[PDB]
């Protein structure tokens, strides 16, 4: 590992060391609401507000996302900066400029499709025009598009459902600068425990201009000192960004870097999770299912425990929805819900359907190309979505998952819709794609040597003719890498590689007749004890020789000696096989791996949990009615490996990872030349 790299891994950690409210962008729209509110003497109550729109404007005279251009985002940005600018009577300069911006532009609205339209923008965008047209600010207020969007805004105000809105939580309290008459007496009771409306500082700066109320000052102006003059469109955005940080690490196959960082996130996002699931920001009254089902999921995978009774209120009719009473639903809220949905435990009936229906959504809206999100621009989605929806987690391996996403994650190039656009630098960077690209790349290196060496073994004891077929000795190889992938960790993923091949060997050289088996076993144990059947000998000469170089190098690096053990574990899986087919062939690989740890942990082959482990994993792995019954047991698995305090844990993930080599082969097997080629023989990039 050079020092550029070791470098750009100190700065992750200390972006991850250093979250707080959330990494966000200004919105000029937001912070020229704030800008609007009087102190009370006719000045400015946010003085910083009304500066940053003077010092951030685009050189075309507009305020927007300077990398990206919308007119639905520049036009809505200008004319609120304008406005905010002309009742103070302030910076003439680039409020004029500002206008000439507007008066050119806002014949091109008319022309860009409402496929990627901000939140609500037909209701916003009126209520500004009024207040301009009543300041005298020059501009086309006939327009033929202009009188076009007056419409929609009445008629789009009849939808509303406006007892409701007053009676209880909804996601309209985050967009109330574009509504009418509306009582404050009512709303105020649903305000937020950090004083503002769902979070949003510009539907926040209305209200307060409304009432004054002193709750929403404090919110205000706390979001003010954040982000030293600007303000963002949604605020905080700590538990969004907490659970997005953790799941790109982890995607990018990064993660193992930070892993003592990541346990704080988590336990920050423990720390406000609730039996309602979460939003995006600490303390809320509303919830969505997309949050909650990001943050199930990384907190269940890591060993919290966390229920999925937490789902129950999204659902009407098998159906579920983003928010609690909408009718709203999502691509990227239905795809992280099918995610979660898979780390279902047995007795959990809620996620079953939430799988069932997930999927169908996702099925159709795949056979209907309609694979976007309006609300987010990302690099592609359509291809992650592709990707889990043939690939079951069950089925996914570290590495291959991780090799798909390094060519789908959009880095900086990725910009959330909301009100205005906005960028969320510290969940979508190059920075992180860099180190992936860097890191990925370097594992890859190390496995071409590995598998080098693997063929001249293979070769040199001439397995081939004790019945191991070349595409055996690459797919066992395969399985091993991609899972455990680390350049550190060589030792486990070679024992895993080689004693495949050789339960393959023994299995398909002796294991016919129920004593042709015994002869091997006896073999096996007489070249022990010196502390046809020649046939035999020879095999067993090559398993000993085998086990013996492992071992020595192991203790050549760690100074364990583990060689009577991996003896002994050799001895086990034989008694079982000697009875009957090729049996316990799981239980085994386990054992090897967990021998060849750095450090040990042969003290949890007695444990019970241990043993009910083993007494599974040994129940998926035999020599589509099959296929059914693996997911059935499985499904016992996964539960019991996850439940697991943090001194086991290293066991009980291992038995994961065999079990899901295990499966992917028997759902991928017969086609895995892409996979295999994409995984291990082309660089990234
Ligand atoms: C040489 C290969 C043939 C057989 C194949 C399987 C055995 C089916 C497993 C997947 C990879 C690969 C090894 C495969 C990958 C070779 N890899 C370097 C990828 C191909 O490289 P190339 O021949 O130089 O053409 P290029 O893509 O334009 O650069």
């Amino acid at each position: 590992n050079s020092n550029a790299f070791k470098e750009a891994v100190k700065s992750v950690k200390t972006i991850l060391r250093n979250l707080t409210d959330g990494e966000i962008t200004i919105s000029a729209y937001d912070t020229a609401w704030v800008a609007l509110i009087d102190a009370g003497d006719k000045t400015p109550a946010f003085p910083s507000a009304v500066k940053w729109i003077a010092e951030n404007q685009l050189s075309d005279g507009s305020w927007g996302d300077a990398y990206l251009f919308s007119y639905h985002d520049r036009l809505i940005n200008t004319l609120a900066c304008v406005v905010a600018l002309r009742s103070w009577n302030l910076f003439p300069h680039q409020c004029n400029k500002g206008i000439t911006f507007f008066r050119e532009n806002i014949g091109k609205l008319e022309d860009e499709n409402d496929e990627h339209m901000p939140i609500g923008f037909e209701v916003a965008f009126p209520s500004l025009l009024e207040i301009a047209r009543g300041i005298n600010i020059d501009v086309p207020y006939d327009s033929p598009v202009l009188k076009d969007i007056y419409a929609k805004k009445e008629l789009k105000l009849t939808r509303i459902p406006k007892e409701i809105m007053h009676k209880i939580p909804t996601t309209l309290l985050h967009s109330l600068e574009g509504m009418r008459d509306l009582d404050w007496e009512k709303l105020l009771k649903l305000q937020s425990q950090d004083g503002s409306f769902l979070f949003s500082p510009s539907s926040t700066a209305f209200a307060f201009m409304q009432t004054r109320d002193s709750n929403c000052l404090e919110y205000l102006r706390n979001a003010v000192k954040r982000f030293n003059g600007g303000v963002p469109n949604v605020f905080p955005v700590d538990l969004f960004e907490h659970i997005w940080i953790v799941d790109r690490l982890q995607r990018l196959g990064i993660s193992r870097y930070f892993e003592e960082e990541i346990k704080e996130c988590l336990d920050y996002v423990h720390r406000y999770w609730t039996d309602n699931g979460i939003c995006w920001a600490r303390c809320s009254h509303v919830q969505d299912i997309d949050d909650t089902a990001m943050a199930f999921r990384l907190l269940r995978q890591h060993g919290y425990q966390v229920s999925a009774d937490v789902f129950k209120n999204f659902e009407k009719e098998g159906e579920f929805f983003c928010f609690v009473g909408q009718s709203n639903q999502a691509v990227t809220g239905m795809f992280n819900l099918y995610r979660a949905s898979q780390l279902a435990f047995p007795r959990e009936e809620i996620l079953k359907n939430a799988k069932e229906f997930s999927y169908n959504y996702l099925l159709e809206k795949r056979e209907r190309e309609e694979l976007i999100d309006k609300w987010i621009i990302m690099k592609d989605l359509p291809g992650e979505i592709g990707f889990a929806l043939e690939i079951p987690w069950y089925a996914s391996l570290p590495r291959v998952e991780t090799r798909f996403y390094i060519d789908q994650y959009g880095g900086e190039n990725d910009v959330w819709i909301g009100k205005t656009l906005y960028r969320m630098p510290y969940v979508n960077n190059n920075g992180y794609l860099e180190l992936a690209k860097q890191d990925y790349n370097n594992c890859q290196a190390q496995h071409q040597l590995e598998w080098d060496i693997f063929q001249k073994w293979y070769e040199e004891n001439r397995l081939s003719e004790w019945g191991v077929r070349r595409s055996e000795l690459l797919e066992c190889y395969y399985l091993a890498a991609a899972t455990i992938f680390e350049s550190e960790r060589s030792h486990e993923r070679m024992v895993w590689a080689k004693s495949s091949v050789l339960v393959k060997a023994i299995s398909s050289s002796f294991g016919e007749s129920s004593d042709s088996r015994r002869s091997f076993s006896d073999q096996f144990h007489e070249y022990i004890a010196n502390a046809g059947s020649v046939q035999a000998s020879r095999l067993a000469g090559v398993l000993i020789g085998t086990l013996n170089q492992m071992s020595f190098d192991l203790f050549m690096s760690h100074g364990r000696d583990v060689n009577n053990l991996l003896y002994l574990s050799w001895g086990d899986w034989m008694e079982k096989w000697k009875l009957y087919g090729d049996e316990g062939e799981g239980e085994l690989m386990v054992k090897m791996i967990i021998l060849m740890k750095n450090n040990d942990l042969t003290n949890f082959f007695t444990h019970t949990h241990f043993v009910r482990l083993a007494e599974i994993i040994n129940r998926i792995c035999l020599p589509e009615k099959t296929i059914k019954s693996m997911e059935k047991e499985m499904g016992k698995m996964v539960e019991l490996a996850l439940s697991e305090s943090d001194t086991f844990r290293d066991v009980s993930i291992t038995f994961l990872d065999v079990a899901k080599a295990f499966y992917y082969f028997a759902l991928c097997g017969d086609h895995l030349q892409t996979h295999i080629s994409k995984v291990l023989f082309q660089k990234v990039g």
